[PDB]
């Protein structure tokens, strides 16, 4: 269980790292207006969940 939980947290911290690049990869091309903060605020806690 321990060695599994450490992989789970490493997975989570790699996904949170990928998220910063994915935010400007796939959210700034979505609308004429800029509300980038809420996209990260939502899918960060999606990664947490």
């Amino acid at each position: 269980l321990n060695k599994r939980l450490e992989q789970i947290k490493s997975w989570e911290e790699t996904e949170l790292s990928y998220l910063q690049e994915e935010a400007e990869l796939a959210k700034e091309e979505f609308g004429d207006e800029f509300s980038m903060h809420e996209f990260l605020k939502e899918r960060t806690e999606e990664v947490y969940r």
